[PDB]
Order: C-alpha cells, then structure tokens, then sequence
C-alpha cells in the first residue's frame, strides 16, 4: 500500500530502531503525504515518540503514531477511569487531568503516561509494561533528547536547530544508531538508521514527496496533482509504473498497474473499500460498521462475518462452510478461551500481572509457565512434566536454557541482539563477530568460528542484503540485486552465473542457468502464473477460478488435468482429458468429514482411507483394504503402538521426545541412548546387536563401532563438510576429491596396497550434470563414459571398457547409448547400440501424471506399475512373462512393506518384507520378514550399509559406486535390501531406483521425467544431486 485510495496520499513507513529489553523500545517513522502533523523527524513524519493528549475545550484529543486523531470527551470532574474510543475499542484513557493520563492498550498490556506542559498539550513522558520494566522521556526546551530504560541503558538524541540529527546509544555503550538531515524547508532528507534502511528523500515546498530512493538501485519517482494526491509513479528500473485515477463523487479509485491491469476500488465515508474489482473483473465486497469490518465475500460469493463483545474485541468468525471460531478475554483483553470446530477449545490463564501461567491445550493437557518480577519466562512445565529453565542477561535476553535432560545451552547477544556466541550443552563454542566497512561502500563481515576449527564469511552489501558467503575452505558464492532488492545474480565459486529477470511488478518472467538457457514465465493482468516455459522448450498453460485457485493444467500433448476444489479450498476431484474432447479419461476422487479432514482418497486402482480420533491424529491408513493402526502417547502425540496384519510394535519415549525402546511382535526390544545433545550415542539389543555412535564439535556423523560380527567406521569431512574420507572395517578406505562446487570429482577406494582398488573420476558441465566417468581398477583403465545433456537431460553418451594384456590395454566394449523424450518431458526410449550387434533398447509408458504405468525391456519382457491417489507405487506385475509380482504397502510416505504375489496374481502376505521406520522418518532402523528380524546400520545419507541379526552377526553388506550403483555380493540365504538412498527402491528387471514421485537412473545421476513440482524443485528439473553423498532426495521431488 503506498496510495491511500480513500484519499490519494502518497504513505511511507520504516523501521528506525529496535532495542532489546524486557520493555522492547521500538521506533518507526510514517509519512502521510498531506498530513498536518510533526514528529521527532519534522513536519509530515509521525512516530512513536511524538505522541500527545491535547485539550480542545470539553474534549481530549489523541494523537497517535500515525498522527490519527482520537476524541474523548472529559467527564465533568475531570478524571477518566478506562475510557474507549470506539472506533479504536482497544486504548484505555484514564487519569485526571489535574494529575497524569494514562493510555493503556489492550493489545500490547503496554501503557504510555502524558504528562502537563503548556496549552493543556500533554507530551509522552514514560512508557512501561504491567512489571513496572519502564522508558522514560527527557524532554530539555521542547526537545526530546534523552530516554532512560529501567534495564539499565540510556540513548541520547542530539538536536541542531531544532532539527534531530542523531539518536545515539550513550549508556553503558556509546553507539550511534540513527542520522538525519533535512532539505531547505525542513522537511526530512535523508534517514541512515544502524540496523535497517538508509534512505533519501526529496519533496516540494508542500513536501510532497517527489522522490526516495536507497543507497544503490531503488530509486522512485512519485508526481502529485494539485491536490496532493498521487497520480504516478516510476522506478529508474522501470518497476511499478504505475498511475492513479480519483472519482470523489462516486467515491471510486482506479489503479492502473505497469503491466496493463486495472483494479477499482469504491470506499465509503471513513475512506474504507466495499467494493473492489480486480484486473479480471473479480468482486469482492465489504461490510464496514464504524471502521469494524463485519463482513467480507470474495469472488465465489463465500462470505466471512465478524462479531465484537461490548469491549470493541472480535468475538466470533464465522467462516464459510459453517465453521465458526468464539474468542473470550478477561478484562484487560488478553484472549482466556479459543473455541473451534470439532469441540476444540483452547484456555489461557493469567496472573494479576497478566503473565500468560497455563495453557489448556483442546486435549485437556496443562502446560505451567513460571515468570520473574519484571516479566521474564524462567521456567515452563510441559504435560508429561518435562521442564525448560531460561536465564537472563541485564537486557532481558535469553543467555542459559537448560533443557529437561539437564542440558545448558549458553547464548550471548549484544545489545542490539546480534548474537555473539553460543555455547552447546557438551561445551562446544561457536562465534560469531561483527564488523562495518568504513572504506567504500557502507557494507558489513560477519564471521562465523565454529568449534571444529571451520571459519566461514558472510558479507552483507550497503542494503544489508547477503553479498557473498565464503566456507570453511574458502569457496565464494556472491549475489547481485536490482531494485526493490530483487535477486538478479548468483555467481557460484567456480565463477558460472545464474540470472533472473522480473516484469514492471516485479514478477519473476526469466531465469537463465548456467549453460544460458532461459526458463520463461508468464502471468495475466492479476498476477496469476497462466504459463511456463522450461528449458527444454516445454510449456504448461493453467487456468484458474474466481478465487484464484488452479482448476486445468493443460500439458503439450493435449491432456488436461481438471480440478475442482470444496468450499474449503481443499482437492474433492481431479480429472483426465484430452484436446478439445470433453470425454473423461481417468477420474480421482477425495472425500472429507464434517471437519475437512481427509477420509478417502480414490482413483481406478487404489482406494485410500483415513480414520481420525478427536484431536484429529490418524489412528489408521488402509490401501486397498490393508490397514495400519496407531495408538499414540497421550502426552506428547507421539505413535506409541503401530500394528498391520497382527504385527505390533511399541515405541517408547523420553521426555524430549527421543525414541528409547522399540519392539516388534514379542522380540527382544532396542534401545537406544541419546547425548545431551540429543544425538544417539548407542543402539542395543539384549540378544547382542549394538551399535556405537559418536560426532564432530558441530553434530555430524563421524563414528561408528558394532559388536562378521564386528565394524568400525569413520567419517571424515573437509571445511566445507563434503564427505572427503571413509574408513570402513569392511570395506576399506574411500578418499574423494572435491570441486569448488562441492562435487566429487575422483573417488578412491583403497585397501591394503597403495595402488587404489577402484576409482571414480568425473567431470560436470556448467549446469553441474555429469558429463565424463571414468573408472581404474588397481591402477589400469577399466572404463571411460562420456555422456551429453541437451536442456539439462541426458540424451546421448558414449561408453568403453578396456582389458589389461600383456601392459598394454585393448579395447572390449564400445557402445553408445541414446536417450528419446516425449513433449511431456519424459524419457520414451533408451537405446544401446554396439556396433555389429543387436540394438538394446527400454521403453517408457506414461501416464498424464507422469508416472511410469509402463516399462519394456530389451528382451521384450512387459512390466505395468500403478499408483494410488498420492503417487504412491502399490503395485508391479509382469503381464507377458512368466514372473512374479510385487503389492507395497505404505504409511504415509514410508514404503513400509514390499508384498510377492505369485504369478497367478496371488499375495503372499506372509511372505512381505516389512521396513521399520520411526514415523515420518526415512532411515530405516530394521527390516521383518517371516519372524526374522535384522537391524540395520545406515550411513550419513541414512542408506542401510549393512544388515545384522538380533545377535549382531553381519549378513549384508552393501557396496556401491558414487552415485548409487549397488553391486555388494552376498550369500544366497542372505536377507534382500533393495533399499538405496532415502525413498529409493530398486527395480530388479530394470535397475532403476523407483524414487516415490520420478524414476532415478544410478549411471546417468538423472530421473526419468521432469520434476513435477518444476522451479520449486531448483533449476535442475532433471537432476538428482549435486553431490549424493551430502544431498537426498527421498520424495523424487
Ligand atoms: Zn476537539
């Protein structure tokens, strides 16, 4: 908002200061471009400060921050006692008039206190809260130049002329904080505040401002008519040219935004909107009873209405759908009850000094909090007891919190509340210092000293905006920004660019990679993303509804995917069609209860259903039929009990929440031991698995001792914390080589003998994609690949392998592979040919989701996937072969079990492999099938390296190349683990790693399709990681 569309004034409000305390001292400025009033910043400029009371015969004046005017007429004694203006319900007026009047705000529990000074004008003397924490105001010849804080601080504000040109910090540190000058006519020119914005500006004699602008690329022009109201306005950069149309009779505004919409808005007599019509023609409409908004119906004709108690405050909402919400207060106007749908009722209780002591939560559970004399949270008890300390320095910030295990967190903040050092519960330091550039451009360097010796940089520009980052080993990102602090550049350490582009409102139309190819977006006069196009040329058009709610995404082939939405805005249906036929092709549906709440989702291959308890946590998920069940803690909302086919499990926890004990179906239970840092130390069964784990001074994974029965590990990371070495008991030492891009770049895995037993070396394009791999074994050429991206997906690569004779090599393999695209982005056809031999190619069906529904192999063998509601894989079957199947159940978005179905299309469910996860987690813990139980050790990317029985004997081991490729050799009898990284799950007849919502290919490093969720993604729509041994991707997203 800078119009004013009631009136055309031009409106600017900035931050100024903000001081920490147990009374926090907060200044901002506000200018209103024909506004009648003055502030410690001169005429046209309102702020905190500058409040005042003034007589005008039988009633008070109130002038607020924003220089508003508010009347209270004074009772013939001349004492007010909690006297309200309706029309802001929430300021309390009391005190007599002969005395001192107090404001008390309702919203805030805060006061302000007016004191007598000449012409019945009462000037702010002190503000203070309900503990007494107390600012008060030093006014020397009309001039407010000192404040004094009961924390023990004092600022000075120095005057020249009458004009403020400083507000410094004076005790018990000198530090300016604020500097002003001020044009010929007084008027405010130029505002350099220590912790937010320094700005210019220039006005007309009127001081009308005719320009502002910062201190590098924003820069705007604003032109006035006659009347002070604002007809224009232009950014240097071309942003936000914009102009203003006035029709006071009817009491309309148009706004003529720089991208060619018009948005009309009609007010009434205090200046509020009824009616606006957007650049669409979309309605929304107002009700308003004395500046109180009553109700508002937006373009679909929903309806929201508000109720107010005799206090002024909102009393009930009533949403659309039925919905309402009911508020109650005690009588200062501290909110005590919060009733919603579904009986949910919510309670606050407060002390005499209205410190907030206990919390109701909707399931009855009490929560006590403990407060000093002047405010501060000493201590909160949660229901199941577990309790949180906090001390305090002399600015009322925390410095020590102790957590329920007893753990100290110490914490120390300047006073401007930068944070200058922390100090974790094992004693492990980190800081951070400070500094301002005084040469050049007014910038800042921030250093970060961690306690495992990592020193790291980041700079901040004359913007206070992030200009560079440098890491621990030295490595630079830089930013660049236009106006409005528009992200224009990131320059990454190895020099390559990334670049956007934005529209005249700044929406984002172009981004360009580092190749130089350029992702396209395109909006209508509302604001509404109708297009993109990605770098592959591929372009998706959507359409939406009145309210702005997505309802067709229309795709190159002509498929259409429609939605429509309940009055909640919530998914009731998706639909499949195809060009300019209306004709049906698939169809999903989502029921929801009386309270929203999802209870079925259906399409043609699966049904899903969710029951719930009151609180409205999931007490089962059933897929086609096969239901999981869950008992939760009754005090931390925590699965205690799972169970799926007669098979239970028990999850015990502590007080912070950290698991430790399971057990499934009458085994010997795990437990588990956590640091003061809350990290697992140990995994134990009785039957004699252990696991050992420790960590670096800043939490990551470094060690692990178990106990074929006993493994040591060690993780070792560089400055930039990339993975650089692995020592491993079983498998022998991995030492990778690093790009300034974090990506590896040779890795080693050596055992016994110098000569490496394997080596992966590759090198990336300037999108970061592979391009060359090639692999030593002890210490000859072994293969070399050479693979090609067009737009950022692999398309073609060439591939040989030599053999060592005798020293000399030849060559035994020679073969190129091409890869085929739809114009929806997803691969078709994979084809290897060796020159002379017959071709090998895969084929990929689709659906309109972009989910692989197909999949040939070169032998001619058919594979057919499907998928429920959420994209989840329920199934795999062979349809022209003699081979078994496979039904997955999952819980929420953990495959929790792979099922075999014989070959007839029987399931064999006492035949599934069950995967143990915590809930909501990714890492498996442990792994069931047929009463036999394994644990499992996983590595810092949560990937299982090994299974182990109860009693701790070693009876998989994996073994892989960089970028997922598992070969480790196992006996027969040994358990299968088709597990790869996080959400990934190998296909046996492919040797693809099905990865939730896309397919990831192990040897290119790339899925399958297009990520579906596009830029939200990052800019490589294609890629998996640029590093796998530091980055997961466990939806496929
Ligand atoms: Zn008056």
């Amino acid at each position: 908002e800078p119009v004013d569309i009631g009136t055309g004034d031009f409106l600017q409000h900035f931050s100024v200061l903000s001081l920490p305390g147990s009374l926090p001292l907060t200044l901002s400025r506000f200018y209103r471009s024909q506004a009648k009033g003055t502030g410690i910043f001169g005429p046209k400029w309102t702020d905190e400060w500058s409040c005042m009371l003034t007589v005008h015969g039988n009633d008070m004046h109130f002038t607020n921050h924003e220089g508003v005017d508010l009347y209270y007429r004074i009772p013939q004694n001349g004492i007010f006692r909690d006297t309200a203006n309706s029309r802001q319900a929430y300021y309390r007026l009391s005190g007599d008039i002969r005395d001192e009047l107090t404001i008390f705000d309702r919203r805030s529990q805060h006061s302000q206190i007016f004191s007598l000074t000449d012409n019945g004008i009462y000037l702010l003397s002190a503000i203070h809260d309900r503990y007494g924490n107390r600012a008060d105001f030093i006014r020397t010849e009309g001039l407010l130049t000192g404040i004094h804080h009961s924390d023990g601080y004092t600022l000075a504000l120095g005057w020249q002329q009458r004009q403020l040109v400083s507000i410094d910090l004076a005790t018990p540190q000198r530090q300016r904080l604020v500097t002003c000058h001020y044009d010929k006519n007084g008027y405010l020119a130029e505002c350099d505040t220590i912790q937010f914005s320094h700005l210019w500006h220039e006005y007309t004699s009127e001081g009308w401002m005719t320009r502002w602008r910062d201190t590098d690329k924003t820069c705007v022009d604003i032109v006035y008519d006659t009347l002070g109201r604002t007809v224009s306005t232009l950014s240097t950069e071309g942003y936000f040219d914009d102009q203003f149309l006035y029709n006071d009779d009817e009491k309309c505004t148009t706004y003529l935004d720089a991208e060619g919409g018009e948005t009309r808005y009609w007010y009434n007599g205090d200046g509020l909107v009824t009616r606006s019509i957007d650049p669409l023609g979309r309605e929304e409409t107002s009700v308003w009873e004395n500046t109180r908004l009553r109700s508002r119906t937006d373009a679909l004709g929903r309806t929201t209405a508000y109720d107010y108690n005799n206090e002024g405050e909102i009393s009930r909402v009533s949403l659309p759908g039925g919905y309402s919400l009911y508020y109650d207060y005690n009588e200062h106007g501290q909110l005590t009850r919060l009733s919603a749908p579904g009986n949910q009722v919510w309670l606050w209780e407060y002390d005499g000094k209205g410190s907030m002591v206990c919390l109701t939560d909707p399931q009855g559970r009490q929560q006590q909090f403990s407060y000093s004399e002047h405010g501060d949270l000493l201590r909160q008890i949660m229901p199941n007891g577990a309790t949180w300390r906090w001390s305090h320095d002399a600015l009322h910030q925390v410095r020590a919190t102790t957590a329920p295990d007893g753990g100290v967190t110490q914490t120390e903040q300047d006073i401007l509340g930068r944070l200058l050092s922390v100090k974790d519960p094992l004693g492990y330091t980190t800081q951070f210092r400070y500094s301002k550039n005084h040469a050049g451009p007014q910038g800042s360097v921030e250093e970060i000293r961690r306690p495992d010796g990592v020193r790291e940089l980041m700079r901040q520009n004359s913007e206070k905006l992030p200009e560079s980052f440098t890491d621990g080993e030295g490595n630079t990102t830089r930013y660049e920004y236009g106006a409005f602090d528009l992200l224009t550049a990131v320059i990454r350490p190895d020099g390559e660019r990334l670049a956007c582009r934005y529209d005249k409102l700044t929406r984002l139309t172009e981004i360009t990679n580092a190749e130089g190819e350029h992702y396209r977006l395109r909006y209508d006069k509302a604001g509404q993303l109708v297009a993109e196009t990605d770098f592959t040329g591929r372009t998706l058009t959507y359409s939406y509804d009145a309210a702005g709610r997505c309802i067709r995404t229309t795709f190159p082939d002509g498929t259409h995917l429609n939605r429509q939405y309940s009055t909640t805005d919530q998914v009731t249906r998706e639909e499949v069609a195809q060009g300019d036929s209306d004709r049906v092709l698939s169809c999903t549906t989502f029921i929801y209860d009386a309270l929203s709440r999802l209870t079925e989702a259906r399409n043609n291959d699966a049904t899903v259903t969710y029951e719930y308890d009151d609180a409205s946590r999931v007490t089962a998920e059933t897929i086609n039929g096969r239901r999981t069940e869950y008992n939760y803690d009754p005090d931390q909302d925590t699965v205690s009990q799972r169970t799926t086919a007669g098979i239970t499990e028990c999850f015990t926890r502590g007080l912070t929440g950290e698991l430790t004990q399971w057990q499934i179906d009458g085994h010997t239970p795990l437990t588990l031991e956590h640091d003061l840092r809350g990290q697992e130390i140990s995994r134990q069964s009785e039957a004699g698995f252990s696991l050992r784990q420790n960590y670096t001074p800043t939490g990551m994974l470094t060690g692990q001792q178990a106990g074929n029965n006993t493994l040591q590990r060690q993780w070792l990371y560089d400055k930039a914390y990339n993975l650089t070495m692995i020592s491993d008991s079983l498998r022998g030492t991995m030492v990778n080589s690093v790009t300034a891009n974090d990506q590896i770049s040779h890795a080693t895995w050596t055992g016994s003998s110098d000569i490496p037993m394997r080596e992966e070396r590759f090198a990336y394009d300037r999108n970061l994609n592979i391009t060359r791999r090639q692999t030593q074994v002890n210490g000859v050429p072994d293969s070399e690949a050479y693979q090609h991206q067009q737009h950022g997906r692999v398309t073609s690569r060439e591939y040989k392998a030599w053999r060592h004779t005798t020293q000399f090599v030849r060559v035994i393999r020679d073969e190129q592979t091409t890869w085929k695209y739809d114009v929806n982005g997803r691969l078709v056809e994979k084809l290897i040919d060796k020159g002379g031999y017959r071709p090998l190619r895969w084929r990929y069906r689709w659906d309109a989701r972009s989910q692989l529904t197909g999949l040939e192999t070169p032998e001619g063998e058919r594979r057919e996937y499907k998928y429920d509601p959420f994209g989840r894989r329920i199934s795999k079957r062979c349809t022209n072969r003699d081979r078994p199947g496979t039904d997955f159940h999952w819980n929420g978005d953990q495959l929790t079990e792979e099922i075999p179905v014989g070959t007839d299309g029987t399931p064999e469910y006492e035949n599934a492999i069950r995967w143990i996860y915590e809930p909501g987690s990714f890492t498996p813990l442990a792994r069931y099938e047929k009463g036999q139980l394994h644990y499992t050790i996983t590595d810092t990317v949560g990937r299982i390296q090994e299974l182990l029985t109860e009693d701790g004997t070693i009876v998989w081991r994996g073994k892989q190349h960089l970028w997922g490729r598992e070969e480790g050799r196992n006996k027969d009898d040994a358990p299968s683990c088709r597990l790869r990284f996080p959400g990934q799950y190998e296909d046996e007849e492919s040797g693809l790693y099905y990865n939730r919502f896309r397919y990831y290919d192990c040897e290119a490093g790339q899925y399958l399709c297009a990520d579906p969720i596009g830029l939200r993604g990052g800019i490589n729509l294609y890629a998996y990681a640029p590093n796998p041994l530091s980055w997961i991707d466990p939806l496929g997203l």
